[PDB]
C-alpha cells in the first residue's frame, strides 16, 4: 500500500543505492521505464536477477498518459515500486506523478540514485559554477530547436559552466552523441552568430558516467568534434571562465591542450 | 594499484551504491573523511559494520596536507578506498585528489552516489532551473561575508532558482539551520537593500533528503522563518519565478499556500 519511485542509476545495475535495491527486493509489483536515459551497461535480465522480481517496463505514452491506470490501481492494495535510470526526479517530469499518486490516495517515496547531473563533477569543474542547464534536441522536420544556444550565452557571461543533456530517441534507439551536439551548435551560431560556439570554444565531453572507466575529454571544438567518444550516452558542457585548478584536472586527467592552463584573469 | 573514491550518498549508512558497497568490502584498506560534510542518519560505527572493513577517518589537514602521505602509499601496493559523504568530486576539493594520485602512478576510479545537488529535485524544482550554487557562511567577528546574497540575486532576475548548501561545522558536528539561515538573508537585505530576500520571498526547504520522511517545505519567510523543520541537515532554496507544474507540486506536496499560484508564476 505504498509507491516507492527508485533511481537505478547511472550506467548498470549496481549503480543503485543499497536502500533502493533492499526496498525493491520486497515489493509486490515492480515497474519501470527505460526512455528518459540509457543505462549502457546492464540489461533488463540483469536487474531483474538483482531485485529478484519481475519488471513491467513501460512506454513514454504508458506512463504519461495511464500511469494512474496501470501503476496507481495496484499501488492502493500493495507496496509498488517504479523504477527509472540515474535519480527519477532529475530532468525528466516524474514529479508530476507524485501528485497523481495524491489525489489517488496513493503515499509515495523516492529513494535516489547517482544522477548525471552531479556525476559531471568528475570532469574537475566546480559544480557549484554550472548556470542553468538545457537540453540539445534533435531537429525535426521544419522545426529547428535553438533554446540551449541561448542558455550557454547566458551562462558563459556570468562566468559559468553550461551542462548539455543529449537528446534521446529509446524507442528508435537513437542516442544524440556529443559529436552532433557539437554539430548542431556550429550551425546555431552561424545563424545566430554571437560568438558563443565556434571552432575555437572550449568544451569538456563525459560519456558513459557510471562505469569505471568513462571517457573525460577536453579540447576545442574544432579538434573533438569528429573525435570517438565511445558508446552512448554522452553529455556535454560549455566550460565558462575556468579557475586554474580547473584547468589543471582538464589538462591532467581530461587530455586538455595545456595552453588552457594559462587562464586569462 | 588501485584508488576507489565512493560516495556514502545523502543520509544514512545505506545510501551508498550496490557498486560502492561490493568494491568497498573487497579493499584492502579503507578510509573516509566526514569535513565536507556529515551522514547525519547513520554513525561511523554503522558503516563500519555494512562494509565490513575497520574506517580510518581522515581530518581536512590528513587530506588537504598528507594526502599522498598516507592514503597513496597504501594504495601502491594494494586497492583502497577513500569515501566521502554525497557523490566524489562534487566538493570542490575532490577533483584534485585525483592528480596526486596520477602523480604517485596510481589508478583512480570514482564510484558515484546521490548527491543533494541532484537530490532537490525532489523539491518539485525543475533541475534544469537551478543556476549558480552557494553556501550561507555563519558570519563572525569583524567578517560579514555575503556573496551568496548576490547569487540569489544574479539568479532570481534570471528567472532561475538558487540552491544555498548550509554552514557546517563538521568536526563540531553543528548544523545550521534553514531558520538561521533566513533569519542572516534578511539581515543582509537590510544591509544592501537589493530587494532580493524579504518577508515576502518564498523559499523551499528540504530537510534530510535521503531519508524515507524527509521534510519538504515551501512559503514566505514570513511563515516559516520560525517553523520547524525536523532535524539536520536542511538545505534552502530561493526558487526564481516558477513554472505552474512547479508551484503546484509545491502546493501539493510541500505543503506550499494556494498564494503561490498567482503571485510566483
Ligand atoms: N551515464 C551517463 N553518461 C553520460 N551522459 C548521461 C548519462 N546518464 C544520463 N546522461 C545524459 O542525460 C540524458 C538523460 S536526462 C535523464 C537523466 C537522469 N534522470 C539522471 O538522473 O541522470 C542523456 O540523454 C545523456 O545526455
Amino acid at each position: 500500500m505504498v509507491l516507492y519511485f527508485i533511481g537505478l542509476g547511472l550506467y548498470d545495475e549496481r549503480d543503485i543505492t543499497v536502500k533502493g535495491l533492499e526496498i525493491a527486493k520486497k515489493c509486490d509489483y515492480v515497474f519501470a521505464e527505460f526512455y528518459t536515459s540509457l543505462m549502457a551497461g546492464t540489461t533488463l535480465g540483469r536487474i531483474q536477477k538483482l531485485i529478484g522480481k519481475h519488471i513491467r517496463v513501460l512506454s513514454r505514452e504508458d506512463v504519461e498518459l495511464n500511469f494512474e491506470n496501470i501503476v496507481l490501481p495496484l499501488a492502493k492494495e500493495n507496496d509498488v515500486a517504479f523504477l527509472t535510470p540515474g535519480d527519477p526526479l532529475v530532468a525528466t517530469t516524474h514529479a508530476e506523478l507524485r501528485i497523481r499518486a495524491k489525489r489517488a490516495g496513493v503515499e509515495s517515496y523516492v529513494i535516489h540514485a547517482p544522477s548525471i547531473y552531479s556525476a559531471v563533477g568528475i570532469t574537475g569543474l566546480h559544480i557549484y559554477k554550472f548556470g542553468k542547464s538545457a537540453t540539445v534536441a534533435y531537429p525535426e522536420g521544419n522545426w529547428f530547436p535553438t533554446s540551449y544556444y541561448d542558455v550557454i550565452k547566458e551562462n558563459a557571461e556570468r562566468g559559468l559552466h553550461t551542462l548539455l543533456f543529449l537528446d534521446i530517441k529509446a524507442e528508435k534507439r537513437m542516442y544524440m552523441t556529443a559529436n552532433e551536439a557539437m554539430e548542431l551548435l556550429l550551425k546555431v551560431e552561424d545563424m545566430k552568430k554571437g560568438g558563443v560556439f565556434t571552432d575555437d570554444t572550449l568544451v569538456v565531453v563525459l560519456a558513459r558516467a557510471g562505469s569505471l572507466n568513462p571517457t573525460i575529454r577536453a579540447g576545442y571544438v574544432k579538434d573533438l568534434i569528429r573525435e570517438d567518444f565511445g558508446d552512448p550516452p554522452h553529455i556535454l558542457i560549455v566550460p565558462g571562465k575556468l579557475h586554474i585548478v580547473e584547468a589543471e584536472y582538464l589538462v591532467e586527467i581530461a587530455g586538455a591542450p595545456r595552453e588552457i592552463l594559462r587562464v586569462n584573469v
